[PDB]
């Protein structure tokens, strides 16, 4: 039975994000400027297939709307089982302004609003001519306007989060962070700030560790553990590390080309984790150093304090 995250808003989102539409299959040179069917397609056998409310992340910065936009016209998924979350190109100018980017989003994607809306980076792109007070103030009015039924913010450091909420009307609702066993703090003290603010962290590339194992795999604690964990409860071990991440507190959001991953991230709440298998894989993860995929050039100043 499908775990929701209660916002400090009151709003549900569904616990574990499924569907992303960062990732294209496109066989072309300029892969920027081609549709991807192969993307509509697991997108919309996604919605078809995957049970109950079937949580997409998307941006604008994907430049795949129009593939999502294919799905979401085509599908039998009814919108009210779909959680749409998108985000603002803050650091690479797309669009004037977030309501300028959401309309744009709405118009291409056939949908009146998407459920959340997120603010991608604080590093504002240097081209748009409004900061991220103005910015966050827009969000505020489309969450106003019901166009956003949620608002946030994504790679916020704890400094970023305070001077939006030193100016927040409506309290930042998400942070999206990259998240997993190998960066437990994308910035210093966000996970521990986000969750005492009552700022619920959505975790992006929350299953780095399983992108390509070590070669000396099932020697490493982290890894014998993580298998130990996916026999005991015959899962994969990407459930076992999604669930991990929903027992931090915390929203994982995941992606897959093949319908199969997708089906099981959504099911990870037919398994549960013990306080200690938890705290374990919280351990095994610390001692491996900081694995960090995403904002590299402005947060590996921080790598020494993502694997406190």
């Amino acid at each position: 039975n499908q775990k929701f995250f209660t916002l400090s808003n009151g709003n549900k989102i569904p616990a574990v994000a499924v569907v992303g539409t960062g990732t294209k299959w496109a066989h072309a040179e300029e892969t920027d400027a081609t549709f991807s069917q192969e993307l509509t397609d697991i997108v919309k056998l996604s919605l078809d297939t995957v049970p109950g409310i079937v949580h997409i992340d998307a941006a604008e910065m994907y430049k795949t709307y129009p593939e999502l936009g294919a799905a979401l016209k085509e599908t039998k998924k009814p919108r009210e089982e779909i959680f749409i979350t998108d985000k603002f190109s803050s650091l690479h100018k797309i669009s004037e302004d977030p309501k300028s980017a959401l309309e744009t989003a709405l118009n291409k994607l056939g949908v009146d609003y998407v459920d959340l809306y997120l603010i991608h980076s604080p590093f504002f792109d240097k081209d748009l001519n409004i900061d991220l007070e103005t910015a966050w103030k827009q969000l505020e009015e489309l969450y106003k306007s019901g166009k956003a039924k949620n608002i946030g913010v994504s790679n916020f450091t704890v400094e970023d989060l305070k001077k939006v909420l030193a100016i927040a009307e409506i309290k930042p609702q998400v942070n999206q962070i990259e998240f997993s066993p190998f960066l437990q703090n994308q910035t210093p003290g966000i996970v521990e700030f986000s969750q005492k603010n009552d700022i619920l962290l959505e975790a992006y590339s929350p299953l780095g560790p399983l992108a390509k194992k070590p070669t000396d795999a099932d020697q490493q604690p982290f890894y014998q553990y993580l298998k130990e964990l996916s026999e005991k409860y015959n899962k994969t071990e990407a459930q076992v590390l999604l669930l991990w991440v929903y027992k931090r507190g915390i929203l994982p959001v995941t992606t897959s080309a093949k319908i199969e991953r997708i089906k099981q991230a959504q099911d990870i709440f037919s398994f549960d984790l013990t306080e200690e298998e938890v705290k374990k894989i919280t351990d095994l993860g610390l001692q491996h150093e900081p694995v960090r995929l995403w904002h590299v050039d402005f947060y590996t100043k921080y790598n020494s304090e993502a694997q406190k």
